[PDB]
């Protein structure tokens, strides 16, 4: 390899085309070798990988990885029985269903004749819930929701009982999952409840229980429901470093949705750590006033300096107190509690596609975002600049620190900033004009990489819209097939009879494509013999 | 009325997205109702007036601010309404190209059905709303027949039109063989 | 040419304060300059912001110098085509 | 020197550079006197534009030695 790379790299690169091309041919699929829809996906993967990789003959690759997939989705397509169905989706569990998922062939994961025999698997031990409408399986998830706790303790007797057979189903773990969500979410909203219509006393005023107590020791405890979060947060966290320890660190930074879901845990355990920090350190003051000063009213006890900060309001409490840092967090975390609906969102069939088309954007918006970084750093340092120097003269401090350079530009992307950032309270026209001149310079260029970044995204949409969210949601539905209770529940503890049908099959498609290709050649085949037949005669 | 269908769906995602921030922000904030100098978060019901607002562009910026010295809990007042209508963004201008895909004589087909109901309901309603209180085959088969006739004619025609050349060459081929 | 035009007005500005400086040492003689009554021309160079006049050198040398680092990250634009992400990304723009 | 090349950008005959056959005899020239640096993931890449940044004053002054030296043909390639 190294000799024939020395000298004239183009022709080998020439040769190791030709060779696949060959080598990914459908006749030379079928006749190559034993199996050769598993033949044609491996080299279909082979040849994705050396896309990848060259980044010179991209589209020959591509084109020759299109022609594996073609003939992986003829072979399944001329199947005509079960039997052949089943030994096409598996070899000698779906073995080969789940190497095309990993091979991203969409079209032979979402045919016809694939999706049919998922489904059966998909609602088993239940046939009756297929047919129902989606307000009753709305109203079956609502059923599930409120009588959850009651069917998990009879989950022990189940395997005895006919009942554990249907809460087993891949579809009643979905419910499962689907109304085990709900409930969290419900946690947060109702852990949120007595504020929904306002705090009922101004922060200037202390009130405890009894007079010997502490003011923090009554705000930093945990209530019941806060403490059945964080059971439901450890529970998710346990999960995750499982899947982190069998998978390994490198490829578990690989998925950007991976990173985003462990950095919500760790921002939720990083709210409670601070949390409950702050519950020792008020006890601690709550163990001394009892320990040592006597008296009825803590009130009229003129404290140790330490031991009387304690005492104080949320008037008096430090910038950087735990429980300011605890607070943010937490707020953080159900913001992206919320984003868990793009794991349950795949299976409704209204709102499957509706997905699809939210995240194909969202991954060139970040391509934009880099752009739109890059002109907004050139107008936050160029505004910085010229202002900093007036930073009692102008009349709104809008530019006068690099940070302030950064909320005024930003707000102006969606029009919330004013117009009058730019005026001088000092007769310099010369700094005022210019300053009129750079923003709405800045203002025209916004406008127009949001246009450019409108008429791109446009441009890059185009039943290839149907396969893909077939696609999705069948990787949906295999993790259920081999997740039995929810997380939070989860804390408890002769060729053979298949090489006769390949043959069959594959016989089936060098018949189908020859036929195809004679149907296709039957006027210039014809013309040619009977002009043989005059050289004859 | 053909936005109006896809809308709908977005809306329920509008929703979603809607509340994830209408409890978020609500959460942060509501123990500040009288440290903040704009009661905006202060309630849930208050939380989902600014939040709606915002998306037409009529709710301030200075909601997030607080008159405490709490920078941690200012600052990430900052982040997530900055991510907030980053995303409505991207919600809106996917809605918007969804919508354009969405679009593709279908176009003039489709009104003459929408119009040609509105002509039925008048065939068999007579006076307005305000002014209603007051109280062998048959001659038929034969055209079925000769129709169908044409039918199976032009369908055999048309597709013997496109198949003048395969079914000539054929017939020229047996007379070689004959001969 | 903004950049020139930039410091060429911050250089003239140089030549004129270090002349009223030139000016203090040589004639008047104090220890503390805020004591004396200096001329109306040099002691114009003692006065802050506010007394600035509209038109001064320094000015129109800060204006003009934001201006340019503004068109400074313009440049990038000789760079994007290498990027592989960022390569077609530019050419729509 | 790519004599037609360089006359076909002149006259935008953008199919003629971009063609596959002409690309690769492109990216051979770009990449000369370091081959490992092409199979480099863009964050390595990334990485060697921040060590070049931070070292760049050290290899300017090696640059007058660098004709004798080894390491001067690799700053000399069209990449660097
Ligand atoms: C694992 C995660 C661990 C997280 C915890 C780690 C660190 C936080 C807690 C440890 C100490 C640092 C915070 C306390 C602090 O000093 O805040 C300072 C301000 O700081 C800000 O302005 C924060 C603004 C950024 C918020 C977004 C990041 C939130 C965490 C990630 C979110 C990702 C984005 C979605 C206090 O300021 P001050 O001195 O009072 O000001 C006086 C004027
Ligand atoms: C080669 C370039 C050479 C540049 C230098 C050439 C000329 C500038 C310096 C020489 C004298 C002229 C400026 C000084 C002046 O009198 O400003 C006057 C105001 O002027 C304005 O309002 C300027 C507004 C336009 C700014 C955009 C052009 C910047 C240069 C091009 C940018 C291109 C756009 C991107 C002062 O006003 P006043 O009397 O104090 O007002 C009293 C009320
Ligand atoms: C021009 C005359 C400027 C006159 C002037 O002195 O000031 C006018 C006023 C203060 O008197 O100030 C203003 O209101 C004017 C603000 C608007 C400035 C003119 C619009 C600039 C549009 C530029 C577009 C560049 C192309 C887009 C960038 C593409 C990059 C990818
Ligand atoms: C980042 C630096 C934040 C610095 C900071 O601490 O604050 C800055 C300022 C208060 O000092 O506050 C602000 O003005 C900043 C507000 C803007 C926040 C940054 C923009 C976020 C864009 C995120 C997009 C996510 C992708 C879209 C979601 C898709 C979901 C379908
Ligand atoms: C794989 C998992 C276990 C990773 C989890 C990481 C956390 C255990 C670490 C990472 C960041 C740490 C936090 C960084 C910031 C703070 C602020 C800090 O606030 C203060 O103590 C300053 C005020 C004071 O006490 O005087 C409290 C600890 C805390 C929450 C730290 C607690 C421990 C955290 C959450
Ligand atoms: C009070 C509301 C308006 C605030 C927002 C709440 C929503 C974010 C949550 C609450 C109930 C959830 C729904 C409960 C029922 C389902 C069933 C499930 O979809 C399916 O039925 C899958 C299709 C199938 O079963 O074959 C998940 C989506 C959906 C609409 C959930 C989507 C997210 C919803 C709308
Ligand atoms: C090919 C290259 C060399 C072209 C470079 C052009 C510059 C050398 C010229 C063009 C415009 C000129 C500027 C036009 C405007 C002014 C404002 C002027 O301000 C004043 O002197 C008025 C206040 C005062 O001193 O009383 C200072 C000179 C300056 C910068 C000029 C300096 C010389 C500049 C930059
Ligand atoms: C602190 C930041 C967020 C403010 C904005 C800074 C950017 C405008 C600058 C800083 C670093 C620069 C990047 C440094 C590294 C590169 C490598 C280079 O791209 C390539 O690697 C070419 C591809 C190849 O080598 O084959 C030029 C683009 C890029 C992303 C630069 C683009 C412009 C960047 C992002
Ligand atoms: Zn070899």
């Amino acid at each position: 390899c190294m000799e024939k790379q020395r000298h004239d790299s183009f022709s080998h690169s020439r040769s190791r085309i030709n060779a696949y091309k060959g080598l990914a041919s459908p006749a030379y699929l079928s006749l190559s070798s034993e199996d050769p829809v598993l033949t044609a996906l491996e080299l279909s993967n082979e040849l994705a990988k050396l896309a990848n990789i060259e980044k010179e003959f991209k589209n020959d690759y591509r084109k020759l990885s299109m022609q594996c997939k073609d003939f992986v989705v003829g072979v399944l397509d001329l199947c005509r029985d079960s039997e052949e169905v089943e030994a096409i989706l598996n070899g000698d569990s779906l073995s080969r269903v789940k190497l095309a998922i990993k091979y991203e062939v969409k079209k032979f994961v979402a045919h016809p004749n694939c999706q049919q025999q998922l489904l059966t698997i998909w609602y088993e031990n239940l046939s009756g819930l297929r047919e129902q409408t989606i307000a009753i399986k709305c109203l079956v998830v609502l059923v599930v929701a409120l009588g959850l706790p009651f069917l998990a303790i009879g989950y022990w007797i189940a395997p005895c009982s006919r009942l554990g057979k249907i809460l087993r189903s891949p579809f009643m773990k979905f419910v499962a999952h689907a109304a085990s969500f709900i409930i969290f979410l419900g946690l947060l909203v109702f852990n949120a409840s007595d504020r929904f219509e306002g705090i009922t006393t101004l922060p200037n005023i202390t009130v405890t229980d009894y007079p010997k107590q502490i003011f923090r020791v009554k705000t930093t405890q945990f209530t019941w429901t806060e403490m059945l979060i964080m059971v439901w947060v450890l529970g998710m966290m346990w999960s995750e470093c499982k899947e982190l320890w069998l998978e390994g660190p490198r490829e578990y930074i690989l998925q950007l949705w991976n990173v985003l879901d462990f950095g919500m845990l760790s921002i939720f355990i990083a709210a409670f750590t601070a949390r409950f920090l702050a519950f020792l350190q008020a006890t601690k003051a709550q163990q001394y006033v009892d320990s040592y000063v006597q008296e009825s009213d803590l009130s009229e006890v003129t404290l140790p300096p330490e031991i009387q900060y304690f005492t104080y309001a949320r008037d008096k409490w430090l910038p950087s107190d735990p429980q300011i840092i605890s607070e943010g967090l937490y707020a953080i975390a159900v913001v992206l509690s919320f984003s868990r609906i793009a794991y349950i969102l795949p299976a409704n069939e209204s709102f499957g596609p509706l997905q699809i088309s939210l995240g194909r954007t969202v991954k060139d918006i970040f391509k934009f975002m880099v752009l739109f970084i890059m002109v907004f750093f050139a107008f936050m340092i160029g505004m910085f600049i010229l202002y900093s120097y007036y930073l009692g003269a102008k009349v709104n401090a809008a530019f006068t620190t690099v940070e302030e350079s950064f909320k005024t530009l930003f707000w102006s992307i969606f029009g919330l900033s004013e117009v009058t950032s730019v005026v001088l309270k000092y007769d310099h026209k010369f700094i005022e004009n210019i300053g009129y001149v750079l923003y709405g310079i800045y203002n025209v260029t916004m406008v127009v990489v949001l246009l450019n970044m409108l008429i791109a995204m446009i441009n890059s949409s185009y039943d290839d819209s149907d396969v893909e969210w077939k696609f999705a949601r069948s990787k949906l539905w295999l993790s259920y097939f081999d997740k039995t209770l929810p997380p939070p529940f989860s804390l408890v503890p002769q060729p053979t009879r298949y090489q006769q049908i390949m043959k069959r099959l594959i016989k089936r498609y060098v018949l189908k494509a020859q036929v195809d290709k004679e149907n296709d050649e039957v006027n210039e085949g014809e013309l040619k013999e009977i002009k043989q037949d005059i050289s004859s005669l």
